[PDB]
Order: C-alpha cells, then sequence, then structure tokens
C-alpha cells in the first residue's frame, strides 16, 4: 500500500543500481527525482525530476530525460505494483516505455525493473562503514 | 513540437476513441485529463487526472484509474514520441504499460495506442452538425 | 436535502445516461462538470463545466456547450427538487432550457430529466470487476 | 455576441419589470444579481445573487431565491439567445424554468421572458430628470 | 446596539419603502447597499453601494448615487440612533443630506427617515406566503 | 470636482477651524481623518477616522466620534457639493447632521459647514517659519 | 512595564499638552502617531507618523516633521523611562533633541518631556460631558 | 540631503568609533544597525537595530539595546542635520538621549556624536590591505 | 569572477569526478547539490545539498553528509579561487576540511580539489550518445 | 549534538575573539553572520553573512569576506565537530580554508579555531554591567 507513504520520502534501487527517491503526498502525488546508472545509456548519474501517482498497490510515474545538464531527448514512463518480499521487505514491479528519436525516426522499447526499498543508512564517517 | 504547445490546452483520441486533453506550460509540465473508451475495461466515460512532462518529440504521463467516481485500483503510463502525417495532422505514437491486482496477485500488461491530434469543433447547434 | 451536500462531491445519471459531478460548497456554491450522452445531440463524451447553486430542496444550474473541444453554440439550464426514493436513494427531478442559434436563427426547447444519484464504485482491477 | 461584454457590467429589464446586472469576465463566466418585480411572487425589489455562463449568441443562468432576507425556497434556471432589435437595441429571448417544494410535493414550472439591454442614465439630480 | 451586529447583515426598511441591507464588521465598520423607493426620485428600485460606521447607539452612513446604471450626480449622508420598540423591534432615526447641483448651481435638503428592521422571512414557494 | 481627487490626499478646514485628510480612490472611495475644533464639543483635537464616496461635484463621509481614547457616544455625517472660488480655491458647501444618546435620550442636531481645500506648507524650521 | 502595553494601543500627553498615540507589538516595535500642541513651534494640531522601539523600563522613538501638509524640515528624537507615580498613573520621562536648518546653518536643541498615560474617556454626547 | 540616500545602504561612523548602517527607503523610512565601540559602555561589538526616518537634511533614529545576545535594559535615540565637508566628504551631527534604570531610578543622559560617512573599501586580501 | 555567474546554473567536475551543481543568485548566495565519487567514501552516487556564498574570484560552500538516503555524520567545507584557463575555460581551486565523529572522538582532514566548468550536453538519445 | 540547536539562535567565540550569531533550523540549514577580530586581518569588527548545515555532531560554514562596507576579496570556510565540554558547556572543533587573491595569484591558508557557545547576558545599563 503506497497509502501509508503518505507524506514520507522513500528510496528504491532496481537490479541495475537506478535509483528513485519519491515523495508521496495525501492525495498520492508522487514527486521526486530518479538516478539512472543503466549500462549503455546517456543522462547517467545524476537527478532527474519524476512525478506521477500511487493509489492502493498501484503507481505510474514518468522521467523525461533533459535537467539543464545533459539532455537525451528521450521520455521513459513507468507503472508498476508494490509486492512484500521475505522478512519485512518491499519492492515495486515495473513496466517501462522509453520514447526517442533516433536517425531511423521514433522508436519505443520496453521492460522490466523490479525497485527494492532502502532503507535510510548511518556510516560511522565518509571514511568508514 | 511538444515545445511549442507551450501554454495551450490540445486533445487527442487513440484508436479505441479514449481522448486525452494536455496543458502544455513554458516548462514541459502536463495536466490535464484521460477518458478511457476502451471496450473491456472498467473506468470508463468520466475524466481521470492525467499529468507528466513533455520535450523534444517526447511525452510521457500517466493516469491513476481513480477519480472518486469509479476506482480501478490499477495504473497506466504512456511514453510516446509526436510525428506529422501526410494531411498536416500530428500523431503522438506511443507504448502503455498497465499494473494491477488480480486474485492471483500483481500484474502488468503493454501496448500501443496512436494519439491523433483533433482540432477544436464547431457545430451549428447541441441538435445540428 | 441539498444543505447536507455541503463540502461534497457527488455523481449523477439522468434517463438519457447523461453524467453530472457536483461539488456543493457551505454556501450552497454548485460547480462540476456534466458529460452528455443525449442521443442526437453533439458535445457527447467529455465534460463540460457547470455552474448554479443549490438551497434547501431546489438547485439551479447551466452548462454552455463550449469546453475548447466542441463548440454546439447551445446553454442548457436546470432547476430541479430532490426527492427521497424508497428505500435511502435521491432523485432531483428537472426541467431543463436549451437556447442555440442555428441557420432559422434562435431557438429554445424545454424538457424533463431526473438525475438519480450514484455512490462511487471500487472494481478488482481496470479489466475485471 | 455576449463575448463583447468582457470586463462590463449591463442591466437587463424583461416585460414584467424585473432586472438581472451582469458582469460578464473574459471566460463568459457570469456573476451579478436579479431583482424580482413579477406581480404576485415572493422575494421582491431586493437583490439575489445570479450566476451562470454566457458563449458567443447564448447565456444560461440560475437564481436560488435566498438572500438571507426573504427565502422563497424555489430556484430559477434561465437558457437564452442574444437579438439585436431595430435602433442598436439588444434583447436576451430566455424559457425559465422555477423549482419549489409546495405541501403539494415538488413542483416545477416554465415561461419565457425577453431581457431588453437598459442603457446607462444620467440625471440633472436625485429630485428632477 | 449596534455592536451586538457585529458578523450580521441586517435590512431596514424606511416609511417611504426604501431598504438598507448593511453589514457591520467587528471594528463597527459599515458596508452594504441601499434601494431608494421614495416617490418623485431618481435612481429607484436597485442597490447602490452605503458605506459607514457605527458604535454604541449611533450609526453614520452615505450614498452616492451613481452605481453604473442610473446616476442621479447627488449624495446623501445619514446620522441616526438605535431604539428598540414595543414587541422587541429595532429602528434607525436618521436625519439625512442629500447634495446636488442642478442648472441652478449647488442645493442640499436635509430630512428625517425612521428605519425598521425587517426579521428574515422564509415562504412556501415563490408563488406563495 | 472630485473624480480629479483620484490617487490624492487633500486638507480642508471649515468656519469653525476643524480640519479633515480625505484620500478618494480610483473610484470615488474617501477614507482619512476628522480633527475637531468646534466650540463647546468634545472629542477635540484628535484623528477620528473618516469614510465616505465622491463622484462627480458631490460628496458625503461620516465620523463616529470614537476612536479609542474619547467616546462622544455620536456619529457626524456631511453630504456637499464642492464649488470652485474666485481664483483657482475650492470649497466644500456641506448639511451636517448629528446623532447622540444623552440622559435625555436619543437627539439629532443639523448645520452647515463650508470646507475650504488648503494645500500642503513648509516651514523653514519647528520654530521658524 | 513597557513589554506589557503589547498589543495595546495607549495616549499620552506631555506637560504642553503634545500628545503621542503608541501601538506597541510583541516583539516591542512601537507604531502610532504624536500631535504637536507646543507654542512658539511650527506643524502643530495634526498627527505625525511616530516609531521607534520599547523593552524594558526603556523607550526611544522619532517624529519627522513632515506629513504631507506641513513640513517643518526637521525630526525629534526621545528616549524615555516609565515611573508610576502615587494614584497608580504612569508617565514616561523622556528627553528629545531636535534638529533643523536655520539660515545660520544646522541646530540642535535638546529639552525633557514628561508624558502622562491618559485613560480612554466616555462622555454623554459630543455637545456633553 | 538624506532623499539622495533612496534605496542605498551607506555606513558612518562617529568620533568614538561606533558604526552605523542604514538603508533609506524611497519615503525616507531609516533602517540597519548600529555597533556600539563606545569607551565605558556594555552591548559593545555586536550589531543592534536601527530604525527611524530622514527627511531633507534632517535625520531621527532610535537603537534599544536589546539583541537576544546582551541587553543592556537601555534606550538611545539620536536627531541629528547632514553637513557637507572640505574636498567632497559628509556627516550627520547629531544630539543623542540615552535612558536607563539605575539602583537611582530612571537616569537620561544626552551628548552630541558626529557621524562621517565611509565609503565602501577594498583591499588585496584578508590578509593584506 | 562568479559574478558573472549571478542568476545562472553551472555544473562542475572535480580530479576524483565528484559533481556539483550550483545556483548562484544576484546576490552571490550559492545553493545546489553535489554527488560524490571520491573512492573509499561513504555517501557515494547521490545528491546532498549544498550551500555557500561566491563574490569577484572567490567561492566558499559546505556539504552535511546526510541527505535522508545515507548519512556519513560528517561535513565538509570548501573554499576556493577562481583560475581562468586558457582559451575561455573556467576552474574552482579550492581547500577542502572533512570534520566527521569516529571510535577516538572528533576528527578533521584537509585536502585540495579542483573543479572545472562543464557546459549542458545533448545526446541523440538515451541509448546513442 | 546540532539537531538540538534547531529553532534556536545561538552565539559562539573563538580563541581570536571572533564571535559568530547562528540561526540553525528545524532541517540543519544554518545562516547567521560572524564578526572577525583576527589580528593582521582586514574586514574586522563588522558583521558578514554566514550560512552552511549542520546534523548530529558535524557542521560547515562560510563567509564571503564583503558585505558592502569592507571587501576583502577572500573567503573562509569550516568544518567542525561538537565536543561537550566537562559540566553542559558545548565547543566546535574547526578547521578552516581561506581563498584569496595576491599579487602572485590565488592562495589558500588553513588553520584551526574552536568555539564556545556564550549564553546570552542582561547588564544592569549600558553605563554600569
Amino acid at each position: 500500500d503506497f497509502d501509508s507513504l503518505s507524506g514520507t520520502s522513500t528510496t528504491w534501487v532496481n537490479e541495475l543500481g537506478s535509483v528513485m527517491t519519491i515523495d508521496v503526498d495525501r492525495k498520492g502525488g508522487v514527486t521526486g527525482y530518479y538516478v539512472n546508472n543503466a549500462p549503455g545509456t546517456g543522462c547517467r548519474g545524476l537527478p532527474y525530476d519524476l512525478s506521477g501517482h500511487a493509489h492502493g498497490s498501484t503507481i505510474a510515474f514518468s522521467v523525461v530525460w533533459s535537467n539543464g545538464i545533459a539532455d537525451c531527448r528521450s521520455a521513459t514512463s513507468w507503472a508498476g505494483y508494490a509486492r512484500k518480499t521475505f522478512g519485512g521487505g518491499v519492492q515495486i514491479v515495473t513496466q517501462w516505455s522509453l520514447a526517442f528519436v533516433g536517425k531511423a525516426g521514433g522508436k519505443i522499447e520496453t521492460g522490466q525493473n523490479v525497485f527494492t526499498y532502502q532503507a535510510a543508512t548511518v556510516s560511522e564517517s565518509l571514511l568508514t562503514e
């Protein structure tokens, strides 16, 4: 249930190391940012604005790949559902669609990502875990 | 082409007669509503909130299927590119993803829609075209 | 009795399957939208703004048939009374007036509509009720 | 054209001496007041809130008959079209519906009223024309 | 005590049928409207802006006779005191001054008007008491 | 003519040496203060709020004699006309009404005041003109 | 004692009948007006803007002798302490400095004023104490 | 002329090294801070809020000696005039009054300060002029 | 010179591949974020808020290593100067200090970083650079 | 721990007698000012704006040595940790870096400062401590 994230900020990591941090407001409005870490892609390593909406067990969100720093002239959107995992964990199973303009005109690709909730961590220092 | 929708409201209809009306602000922020007319689906015939972002020839938007009237407990997201058609027409080619929870657990489906720009119509009367 | 709708959003369907969603504020101000399904009319299947006022058992509201998508160069106004249905349901019994300007010039029609309150619904998924 | 009334206040009088003073904003939103002077009615001689909408040659507006002074537990709505008269006068041709609840139960009447635009006047003093 | 009228709207009628509807705020600020029904005067039957101030048992208020509809090129001001009548009625006993400019030059008349509080009424319908 | 006072602050003295400073806004709204010097009156030598309206050659304003320092349980209202003085000066010829509640109860007096416009002055120092 | 003037307006009069009305906010910010009644001085009889600050038993305030009506091209500032007098009265003992430009060039004078708190008075009428 | 400081920030130093930095707005409102460096005084070396008013050649301002850091339970006010000095300089000649509460009750002292305008300086580094 | 950065957003990379994006306001206020890439450090790959100030040829900014995702219980501050590179480029030569608390209590380390200005880039797609 | 400083304003002095006053917000945002006392430095005795961040046991803050009065073309940043003193006191142990531009170009110096928390004080008067 994404309604229990109402007024929280949570971070989620997919199988390729890409990260999203999402703020879900009381109406289920989703804001935050996405850091792309996917091998073979541009617009890696810096925050891109993310927005969408969540209700019950389902969520949809999109990122346009332009942040004033690197513009990949592309758009991704995700939809997914929450599922609980063995001994207290939580994930979002998603399908994405990516749109862009190749030399050969428009193209669109799709794929799955599973995003795993990452609890906030505390280390001893910047130098030592 | 999507930057030149700056400060405009535009309507687009897909192959199944589903309608989206979108407001695109100067920063490429997308708001408006979607009306689902897709045979075999719930949440038909009434505006649902739509949001996302447009930048180049690309756009990404989401709808959560809850409006206070009918809740299908599902979420759709689209990513698309603009193309002109012979005629001086404009279409958005899109791929979508749909997430929901069956009795079987969560599932996701994908598909294409092409949305065609519909220019504003004027009739003689409510009774006569 | 409409004072009890203060701060609420309620959906109503008429004998033609036309649907409105009205918001009644603390002072009896009515806003919301109307989706027309009347056979042999234009301006069907999309929201049009509505406004009026309600006090006690009576209500009056108006729709101008222009929403930036389809202009039928017409306006409808309704006046009605609330009546409890056997059980705990509620209807609005209305008389409407329709004004338009055709090739024959200005005309006015009248008729009755009975609106029935429809509580919110929840389905399993967008595909399965 | 009620579009030409954008940013204007205009006063209109019907064949029974009843008056409407309306403000049309740049989106066609109608606000103002109605003064009922119809022989044999209540709620006479004093302003009631009026709201509605105008576009092109058509207008619709509503008055609930409660202003904190006299409550006739009724609602009127009007739909009309503009017509030009010889002399450069302008009229709103309307059909109205009036809803009320007698000890009889709910009732609705209908009727026509033509509203004639009244140009602003300047008199010598409060005591002489 | 006009202090007891804090946050209230009240309507008062004088011996010629003229009406004032006033709002007294918590600092004694008076706003509202005046409807002139005096035989043999202009600026009749429609609201003019009224402003002034009330404290304890005294009140003063002004109407300029220009409302964008009829301009009688005149100004009235009133000063008065409250008095209770047998039955729990309340009256404002006023002296007024009226200034205007005839082809004669400037002129000022004076007079008395007693304003009687009119309690809010509820009638069966617009058509019957 | 008072429309030409739009956006101005102007000071005026009467035959008793009472002074008012009025601010007339674009719509003819009058605000400011009144300093009373009338012999044999209380509430002398300190500002009291004033409000009213001016249009064309006429004006009406009011002072309630309570300013949190001295309450004389009274209200004065003025109505008057502007008249140009030989040269380029200007006066307001007013009739006032005064209402108060004494040990004999409610009373109303009337009289005339003529206000003369006084332009701003500059001295050398607080000690030497 | 000056902290307990928090959210109050208070009037004080000096030995020469000069008056200051001061508003003290929760932070000790002082606003209001001063009326000069000092024999031998210009800018007499009308409010001038006063500001400064109060904290303990101490206060400091300033008046610039320009109000849009009479400009004496001078500035006074006061510093003072509160003291109670036998009676349950309250005074502010002050020292002032006055700056101006004579034909001789700039000069500054100093002096004491004691200001006495005047409680709000109520009279029977404007005519009768 | 302090009117030529309208919307500037300027710094001034007196014979004892005390500093004031004042912002004069378009109406002659004075805000900023004072740093006390006077031998034999508390509340030295840190900013205290200053406010007052300037017009033509004269200025008045006050400082209360409480900043949340050191409270000397004292108030100073200044009045002065501007004068030009040999080869382009500018000063403010002031008289101050200081109020405080000694063991022996309230006391007040006065004296002169001349404040000299200090032009903004630029050094090579924090280490070298 | 960093005053040429007024109203700009600029991205900078150091010799370790750490990147900051800084917003310099018209007053030289610096905000933005830092993404850490230093070998053997925690808090890597995600934005941390940064703030400081810039004027002429010098800048100073700080990061606390807590962003709600990974808290390394540390703080870094930089001071630096602007160095123009052969051919229109720009570098910030900085000294940093890192404060943290280990098992043996508080520690501080220091070192040098050189930041290079990186203009925005545009790729063909998210897939091809 | 600096999170106990949320919503507080606190003054701190170092071994050279330099003083800062810092405002820590509920999010650990630091603002305030620094007054420099270091021997052989310019920009002494007057406030310079300071900003940075604090969380848990660490803080980082910066000052640019330009305040409109004295520009030393330099910037200092500090990083430090909180150290509880025997008996309820608190110190910030800091390392600073100073960047400036001399005749031989950019230079950076570094060193240590220990800040001690100084609670607010109250003197009897500005004259006696």
